[PDB]
């Protein structure tokens, strides 16, 4: 399937909802006024890297001074890749802010730092390929007991508040999925 046709699930964090230019639709963020906290800091900044037309996805967050999470339903077996995507709005040194990303309990992001890995007020994703069938989920060359629920968490460590900008979850293999142009 084509790309839209591909998506089952996708959110804005911290926003509204928003098409971008592959047709892909970002919902509007369901935990609104639920757990975590909602900011709008960075629509005064320009986001490099990113299409001028999605700057917002990256605009707009959700971050928190506690571990927290959404739980995603997944209806069928088959092959998917997760994109999350992040931007540092605030801090320009890095081992300011870092934190784990977790999946049913799988580490899959270790000690991100996203000011290190491309600078102040530029995009940032990682892309995480994942596998659902007989009854397990396999990940990062782990598994595990598949229930029906995805987990996706943002860890609290030692080094100020986990935070998100928007997700998003497709049917395919890693070749499928849309890349951020190469950055120094
Ligand atoms: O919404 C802007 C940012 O707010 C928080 O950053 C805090 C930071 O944790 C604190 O040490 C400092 O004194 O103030 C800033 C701004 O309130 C979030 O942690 C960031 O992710 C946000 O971008």
């Amino acid at each position: 399937a084509g790309l839209p046709e591909s998506v089952i699930w996708a959110v804005n964090a911290g926003g509204e909802a928003h098409v971008d230019v592959h047709g892909i639709h970002f919902r509007k963020d369901p935990l609104e006024g639920r757990v975590g906290r909602a900011s709008d800091y960075g629509m005064k900044l320009p986001i490099l890297r990113s299409n001028p037309e999605d700057q917002i996805l990256y605009q707009t967050e959700r971050y928190n001074e506690e571990t927290f999470g959404y739980e995603v339903p997944i209806k069928e077996e088959g092959d998917y890749v997760l994109v999350l995507k992040f931007a540092e709005v605030y801090f320009a040194q890095s081992q300011q802010k870092v934190f784990d990303v977790r999946l049913n309990g799988h580490v899959v992001v270790k000690d991100l730092d996203i000011f290190d890995r491309v600078g102040h007020s530029t995009a940032h994703d990682e892309i995480i390929p994942m596998s659902i069938r007989k009854g397990k989920l396999s990940v990062q060359g782990e598994v595990s007991t598949f229930t029906g629920k995805l987990y996706i968490e943002f860890v609290k460590g030692y080094y100020d508040n986990p935070k998100v900008c928007a997700l998003y979850i497709m049917a395919g293999t890693v070749d499928d999925v849309p890349k951020l142009q190469p950055h120094p």
